[PDB]
C-alpha cells in the first residue's frame, strides 16, 4: 500500500484539493493519477494523505521532501519538475507543460521578466511555489519585494489596489486566473520551462512505469479530456 501525499490546496482547488466534507481528495492531478494507475501492468494499491496546514497552500519543496524521508511513498499533485527537487526524488515525465510568466494590469510599464527585475515594484507569487526561491536565487529579486498571494481573487485585488506591480506564477494558474478576472495580461513569454509530474523515491521503477501510463493517456485523448473536465478556459466577462 503506497502512502501518497496530496497537497491540501487552499486555492485553485481544481488542480487537487480535499473533498469538502471528508479526508478524500479530487481534482485534475488526482484524475490523471487514477487514470494512469489503470494502465500500469501491476497493482498500485494506494491511499491519499493530505499535506498542509489547511489555511494556505503547503510548501511544495517540503512536500516533495516527505518522499525523501519516507513519510510518503509518492506525491501526486501540481508538482513542478525543478532542478533542486530532481536531486531528492525521481519524477515522471511531465503530464502538463508549465513555466513561470509575468502577469500585470493591461497597460503596465512592465513588458516581461527583464523590466520586472529592474523595477522597484513589489512582485506577488503563489504561496508554496518554487517561484519564491527562483526569483530570489536565480533572478536576484530582493526578498523585500516579494508578496505571498493565496488565490486568484487575491491576485486581482493585489494588482488593482497596487499591493504588487506584477505577479510571477506558473502558466496553468495564470490561465485560470485570466479566465475569471478582467484587466490583466501575461507580459512576455515563459522564462522557465518545467512541466508537472508525480514524484517517487530515487530509482523507483514506478516513475518510469507511470511515464508510460501518462503517455498512454495522452495517446488515447484521456489526458486532454481530464484537462477539459477541470480546467476549461472561459471569458473573464
Ligand atoms: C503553490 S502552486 C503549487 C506549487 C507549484 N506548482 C510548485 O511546484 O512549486
Ligand atoms: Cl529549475
Amino acid at each position: 500500500r503506497l502512502r501518497i501525499g496530496v497537497p491540501d490546496r487552499a486555492s485553485f482547488k481544481e488542480f487537487v484539493s480535499r473533498l469538502d466534507g471528508s479526508n478524500k481528495v479530487q481534482g485534475y492531478a488526482i484524475d490523471v493519477f487514477e487514470a494512469a494507475v489503470k494502465l500500469i501492468s501491476y497493482p498500485v494499491p494506494h491511499e491519499f494523505v493530505l499535506f498542509g496546514d489547511g489555511l494556505k497552500n503547503p510548501n511544495f519543496n517540503e512536500f516533495v521532501n516527505n518522499v525523501t524521508i519516507g513519510v510518503f511513498d509518492a506525491v501526486v499533485g501540481d508538482i513542478a519538475i525543478v532542478t533542486k527537487r530532481t536531486r531528492i526524488v525521481d519524477f515522471t515525465q511531465p503530464y502538463i507543460e508549465s513555466g513561470l510568466v509575468v502577469v500585470a494590469p493591461v497597460g503596465t510599464p512592465i513588458r516581461g521578466v527583464d523590466t520586472l527585475i529592474s523595477s522597484s515594484g513589489r512582485v506577488g507569487f503563489q504561496v508554496g511555489s518554487y517561484a519564491e526561491n527562483y526569483m530570489i536565487d536565480e533572478l536576484n529579486i530582493a526578498r523585500s519585494r516579494l508578496v505571498p498571494l493565496g488565490s486568484p481573487k487575491e491576485y486581482a485585488a493585489a494588482l488593482q489596489n497596487g499591493t504588487v506591480a506584477a505577479i510571477v506564477d506558473e502558466r496553468p494558474y495564470v490561465d485560470l486566473f485570466l479566465s475569471e478576472f478582467c484587466g490583466f495580461a501575461i507580459r512576455g513569454q515563459e522564462f522557465t520551462r518545467s512541466g508537472w509530474g508525480f514524484a517517487f523515491p530515487r530509482d523507483s521503477p514506478l516513475a518510469i512505469d507511470m511515464s508510460t501510463a501518462i503517455l498512454g493517456l495522452s495517446e488515447t485523448g484521456q489526458l486532454q479530456k481530464i484537462h477539459d473536465k477541470w480546467l476549461s478556459r472561459s471569458n473573464c466577462s
